[PDB]
């Protein structure tokens, strides 16, 4: 299996290639970048062959600037970016993504790269591909840190808690309470839920983003992981039923023609299908208003071309 | 962590004793038997220790056939077994069991030998140890089993999925879908759920065992990974929320008074809670009817 | 992957196809037994599919009492067995083992059935496969128990030791200290290898067979762990130098036509090369003796047939 | 376990911290920077524990800027740096790890600011812990790197191959072949070591820091793993036979008084002991050469 990793030179691709590296499942890394950018890919890769080293692992790590470099690549990771920087990212997917169907038909691309919802929706427009091999990170790691206070809340291992945030990777985020339990109860049911404040916990998962952004410089090692928490459960064919990014045909609330963050089971093939997940009321509406959020943006984005 | 397993020259002993071995949590495993079968435990203790080995991995295997070599074990594993059977298994408990509290009180029990809601009772009364820390095997491995058949009907990870078998470890058990789900989403609302039949799934779970009697012998290597599995949620302190026939204190339906399958978050401390479970109608009166089963044969049991 | 076990209703089978069961790299285990204990191989699949289920993985158990149930393995095991014994066993080998290259060409034999150095002879002779795909389980787990004694009298992370016993699977079996190391060095210039008993630590590994047989019963776990690492070795194409009973071919000391313990570089092709290391005067006079201990008792077991 | 990693907010001490924080070994991690940087630290924190949300793993995540914030670790991991170069973070090593063992005696110290052979030494003296719980990275990825080439070589799996590259993590680094081993057997008498390029081996391996730097900026992800790996040794108790800068003690051609790339079995208790590794002629004299660099660079160090 090869993984192609676009923006490799970035912190989350450098991040992502790093600890992709290091799968069982991945037996080759390619790290693409501008023309002007593969000499510090020349760095990196060292640094990440030391890593492996390190870590008694093998991988074969290449490097390119083209697209014979990274178009035949089994998952093509796009973590190349910067209401105008919609733009320019937008533009980026298309130059590195456009009719890339036509070489691979097989491709899955995994978009990260902000606007995620956004961007995922042109990646598979400009691509060509099915809707099933185009997904973007979305509500993935949103929807595993809100696993992890719920399950400190209750103090139980992390596997028993299963939950999503679906929606927008954004303000526009909904909780999905009614698919939340605890070692298979509804969370509503369980002991102490009355003492959990899920305004405050969203909030939290809402804000992180910014907060690491004016402190650290933005998210590295938690997309990163994400990443290769996603690439895993697809080369590893898991079908796993994870909260990505994905294009909607109806399976909610006929809700059509968007990419947004909603349960997939995944594969080798990519997203096998939307779990129809059946929202209640206040959580149909915000998903609703979430979803006009994202179309809007699409649409601008797309306008831009 | 010293985890010993009385009953170890027997199939589910022997074979429970070499996976736990492997475990990283446990540094060392005491094989206990009667004192006519302790040559029979050196041939056994040296050939775990050739699997050890192979695995690279390393464990302090003991023997004994006294109280001594065992009552001071973090997990005591029971797996020594011949109404008479009941009867006599409760003898053996007994003869192993009783007074453990006042050399060792903060040691862990699991009960494996059949009946084991039953000897579960048993063991708690003539150990003297605290409620929280006599457990047995109960319905655990039936849980994961029924858990196996919900994945592989919805082709999901199997870790999507959480259910759950309560009740006797035999004809009673009931199945729990009021609180099993996949995804985080109730399994009733999942697509194709009306093509899962739940009964006969029970039917296969529960008459498993006798199947496999009558062929192989008795069950052993999935028993021996269940108990590997319980032990090792215990030692390393997980809190997993595990089917286990523990003490009821009225946290179901405010039943009292038996060692019966449930959900207990399990941790290094042994049942830190029974989770109380909330069952629709159906469910709790199949509950309350196996109860009354287990109730009855352990005072049979007890009285002997 | 699909691995045979044939006589898995006994002791080592039974264990050793619930082991093999465990590893991601098995995707199926065909359990092999005589037409009249398939009842019992029905029982054994429901307890090793309970076990899969605890421990959380899968796998395809199958069953089967004839040649169209196992040729087309990827690897067969052989543990079903009882001088008149080296003949029915060998029987055995021939009765299953017989013109399987014809169908399958490239199935990998793994033999255990004891003598295992003569019967792994018989079974390449029979079968028709090439020399590099017919091995037995040979001195493979007495060379782990040796390198764990001398681990722990130095007190080191047993991965630092490398060591073997090459020869018989017996009492003629040689440790080849000129090519034993602790961390690289040399053992015999680690401090306190002065205090390691090399003739009792050997003792205990040529004697602990026949008494766990006397009290036990005979071997369980440690052959079925020892095979499974064998199976993995092979179907990862991990490239480790393993000791195995393989067929001499004049690289060590010109010795030919014999099969017994030797280092082997093991990958998914079966034995790459057998290494040629070099003894020293001892050690190859020792090496020299087992070797005609074999050759004579593979010539009894072929007269056999 | 705690594990304190001192500048945090750099390329190797950021990345050291999230790869720390995912050993089931380490229960939390305390990042040090300088109080201007305690913000920065913040939303580290919040990225790692992100990272291991997504990794279903835990720990404590813990910031500070001040001793009483890492005195108490069980491992205080040195990360912070800018012979001009030396003076300076030699004046770090005593800014942060005077006095250390005053109030914790049982800590131990890594360090990894180059040069690491000379600020070993610096730390050892400015601390007053004993010899065995103050150590370098030193040459340890060295020689992991150099065991990969040997063994893509001849073509085997990784752990088959034992080898080391001992002395200055430098120019003056010394490979030692007289214990180098592939599967025990002396790596001179395996078949094809003729086609084996020592020197543009030991080449590669020492010019690529430079190469990295020249290019990504520095090394990062190779030395965060190699910090991971020695913590985990350490605090598992594993007693691994590792290269890493230690305090000389005459185990090797009676050498003394420096610190430098050597054989070490690691343990829970830092340096158990260097192993007296005997050196062929060549050997001897390339590391009595780097022991002279080595000696008088950190003479320089001691004296600013
Ligand atoms: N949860 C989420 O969805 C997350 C989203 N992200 C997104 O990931 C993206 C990358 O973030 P980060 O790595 O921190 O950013 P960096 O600035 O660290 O890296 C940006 C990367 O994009 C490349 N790049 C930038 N402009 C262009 C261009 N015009 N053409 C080609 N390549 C270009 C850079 O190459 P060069 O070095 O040549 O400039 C580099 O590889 C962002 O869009 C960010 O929003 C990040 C974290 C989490
Ligand atoms: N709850 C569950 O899911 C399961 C329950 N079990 C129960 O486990 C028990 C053991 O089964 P199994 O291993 O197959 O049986 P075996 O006959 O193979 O082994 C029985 C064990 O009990 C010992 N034992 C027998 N009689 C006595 C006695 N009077 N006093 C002390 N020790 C004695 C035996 O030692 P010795 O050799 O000296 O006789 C041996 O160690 C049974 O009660 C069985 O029902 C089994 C599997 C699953
Ligand atoms: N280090 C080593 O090399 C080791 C070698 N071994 C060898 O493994 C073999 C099996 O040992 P173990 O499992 O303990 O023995 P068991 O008696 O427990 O099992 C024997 C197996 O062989 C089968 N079998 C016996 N006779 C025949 C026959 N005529 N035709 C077909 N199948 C037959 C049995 O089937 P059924 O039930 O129908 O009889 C059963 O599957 C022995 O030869 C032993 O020497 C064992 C351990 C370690
Ligand atoms: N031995 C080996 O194999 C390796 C050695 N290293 C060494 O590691 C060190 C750090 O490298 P790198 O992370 O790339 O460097 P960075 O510049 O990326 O980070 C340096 C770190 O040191 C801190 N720091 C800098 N100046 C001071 C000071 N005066 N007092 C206290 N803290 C200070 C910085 O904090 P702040 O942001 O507040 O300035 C930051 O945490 C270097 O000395 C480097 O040579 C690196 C890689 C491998
Ligand atoms: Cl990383
Ligand atoms: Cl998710
Ligand atoms: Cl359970
Ligand atoms: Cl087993
Ligand atoms: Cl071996
Ligand atoms: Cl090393
Ligand atoms: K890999
Ligand atoms: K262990
Ligand atoms: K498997
Ligand atoms: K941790």
């Amino acid at each position: 299996s090869k993984v192609a990793v676009i923006g490799a030179t970035g912190r989350v691709g450098s991040t992502a290639a790093a600890r992709l590296a290091l799968l069982d499942c991945v037996n080759e890394v390619t790290l693409i970048a501008r023309p002007k950018s593969v000499d510090k890919l020349r760095g990196l890769r060292r640094d990440i062959l030391h890593s492996l080293a390190a870590a008694q692992k093998d991988a074969e790590i290449t490097i390119g600037c083209e697209r014979d470099d990274y178009v035949d690549a089994d998952v093509i990771v796009m973590t190349a970016g910067i209401l105008d920087l919609t733009k320019d990212n937008a533009a980026i997917i298309k130059k590195y993504l456009e009719g890339v169907a036509e070489e691979n038909p097989e491709a899955i691309v995994l978009v990260v790269t902000n606007p995620v919802d956004v961007l995922t929706y042109v990646a598979l427009k400009v691509s060509g591909l099915p809707k099933n091999r185009v997904i973007g990170s979305g509500t993935h790691l949103d929807s595993m840190r809100f696993k992890v206070l719920i399950a400190k809340h209750f103090n139980v291992h992390m596997s028993e808690v299963h939950t999503r945030i679906i929606g927008e990777h954004g303000d526009t985020m909904v909780p999905v309470i009614s698919s939340t339990s605890v070692g298979g109860i509804p969370v509503t049911r369980m002991p102490g839920w009355e003492d959990f404040d899920v305004e405050e916990a969203v909030r939290e998962v809402k804000e992180a983003g910014q907060r690491i952004i004016e402190t650290w410089g933005g998210t590295q090692f938690g997309i990163a992981q994400a990443i290769t928490n996603l690439v895993r459960t697809i080369l590893q064919d898991e079908r796993r039923v994870l909260t990505v990014s994905a294009y909607l045909d109806g399976e909610i609330d006929g809700i059509r023609d968007v990419c947004i963050g909603v349960p997939a089971r995944l594969g080798r093939e990519g997203v096998l299908e939307i779990v129809p997940i059946e929202l209640e009321e206040d959580e149909m509406r915000a998903f609703r208003r979430s979803v006009k959020v994202v179309k809007e943006a699409t649409r601008e984005a797309m306008e831009a071309i």
